[PDB]
């Protein structure tokens, strides 16, 4: 019943209310794994292994960078981020 964000696989974008937000391949995959694992904290290692499955020369830092790309496109001013940072554990999307 979580509807703050709704994935659109037809054009692999995400809807925030009535706003459709275009996402790159990596941004979509990263948002998808977090949403599929709602309320569970995903470590950078877990996110890296899922979104950069066969990539070479890609460290955990890239996960952090993409979380920032995601926040830039989906977060709204005056509202807490849709993706929460959990120091020492990773990232999580929490149903409120």
């Amino acid at each position: 019943m979580y509807r703050d964000l709704v994935l659109n696989p037809q054009n692999r974008s995400v809807n925030r209310g009535d706003d459709e937000i275009s996402l790159t391949k990596r941004e979509y995959d990263l948002l998808n794994i977090l949403m599929t694992n709602m309320n569970r904290v995903m470590t950078r290692e877990e996110l890296l292994s899922n979104v950069w499955k066969y990539d070479e020369a890609v460290e955990t830092n890239v996960v952090d960078v993409y979380i920032r790309y995601l926040r830039g496109k989906i977060d709204i001013p005056g509202k807490e981020s849709y993706i929460q940072t959990v120091r020492g554990m990773g990232y999580v999307i929490r149903e409120k």
